[PDB]
RNA sequence: AUUUAGGUGAUUUGCUACCUUUAAGUGCAGCUAGAA
RNA sequence: AUUUAGGUGAUUUGCUACCUUUAAGUGCAGCUAGAA
RNA sequence: AUUUAGGUGAUUUGCUACCUUUAAGUGCAGCUAGAA
């Protein structure tokens, strides 16, 4: 619970392949590799890792009461937002495509005291996490959330990476 | 729970031969008719409703602990009181000798504002009213509250009108 | 559980035969007697008190998580510090040395005045007195305090006393 | 309309919390700055 | 009188919360304003 | 990257709380100062 993890980028392009809809992994203009957060979500054998996602304006109109969103702020400083856990686009793993990010060897940079403020925050929110992404995932399975990811495809095909 | 009723003037007029201090139901000085509020209790088949008030010195003088009564404020503004519930007035009800307020058809007045002000603050705390009753009712019987109805005679005789 | 005791001199000084960490009980300069609380711990037939100690200049380095002490002040007035019960030195009593303060009987004085704020103030924090009285007891056993009484002498000869 | 129930603190002014003789003194404020 | 137990955070300055080597990082403040 | 799920209030503007059609309206703010 409450961990960074990058995935494979043949991982994501073999998902891809079925859902057009799960993160982008490539992108010139990122400096540092798209970060996901883990594991949110274990359900009949499927283990779950959702990414983070820096501020954006319509971020603003999002509400609480969503479980397609977990917004992140500093603990106790809510001016200090720190973009938002991205459950609608959570993506089911293969144990082996992902890799915890390696904090304790990372240099001391913005962006890891930025991750260190995010993990605070989510390790005191991590049941909510919990919460939000089955609820998300029960909801988008009866086609009650739109425009998530496809997790029914995902889940079938998943397994079949490398095989 | 918290519906506003309106009570048939005979059915106050027959329960007030058994117990003079049943609430005043009519005047000439009512600019509405008496709300009250229930059901507040419901015990051995008896179901409860309670007189609103409008402000007196008096009510300054009330504590919170008393059973008595249930002050009303609004939600968040305890400076604009609304009254209160007088719990020690409370009667036994025939479900015939009763009508809600018919409020969705009500016209708008100032009145029916601070209606939906109550109704707020009483939905809010209807357990703790209904405690309350239910404790003030136990402590009457009891002889150790100060000059409540009868609920005595009432629950013995109510049951009787127009048989 | 939270009283104020003074105990025999006669027994402290028997205890202090065989742990010269037990509180010294009378001082030509106290103005009154040492006073217990009690009773802090209940444990295999051992009933303890620990004495009270008023403010010293290294009760300011002391952590509140320490079982050692437990720190003293007005309720609601965290700069009114009232000493602190002093647990690292408590000790295990027989009840026909120790006699209750006579609260009710005792002329009122400025000291009787804190003996009383004190008093609410354990009252409200009865339990995790008890608490710190037990962990403290159990790692002072194990070696992991330091510099308490030595419970497991006290408890060994304590019931000795007068035979 | 019907004009404040009694209690819970070795102590308790106001409000509050709590209890309903089958069971309960918490929190805030005021005052207090005592001594081991 | 007897003059600070050690820990719980992939990170943690103060205090607090929590745990008693079988375990456990909460809250306030401070600093931080990073970027997918 | 992927640009707000729908509901819960005899009433409900924003946010929040709550519920996940098996169920659910709390809190803050705004407005209101009504009368038995």
């Amino acid at each position: 619970m409450a961990k960074f993890f990058t995935i494979s980028s043949s991982y994501i392009k073999y998902l891809k392949d079925f859902d057009d809809k799960v993160p982008n992994s490539e992108d010139p203009t990122y400096n540092n590799p798209k970060a996901f957060i883990g594991i949110v979500l274990e359900i009949e054998g499927h283990k779950y890792l959702a990414p983070l996602t820096s501020p954006k304006a319509w971020h603003a109109n999002v509400k609480e009461s969503s479980p397609a969103f977990f917004k992140l702020h500093e603990n106790g400083v809510p001016d200090n937002q720190l973009g938002l856990i991205n459950l609608k686009f959570m993506i089911p793993i293969i144990e082996a495509e992902v890799s915890l990010l390696d904090l304790d060897s990372m240099p001391d940079t913005p962006y890891k005291r930025m991750l260190y403020k995010q993990l605070q925050f989510i390790r005191v929110n991590e049941d909510k996490i919990s919460e939000k992404s089955k609820l998300l995932r029960n909801l988008a399975l009866q086609g009650r959330m739109q425009g998530t990811c496809d997790f029914a495809v995902l889940e079938e095909k998943y397994q079949h990476f490398g095989k």
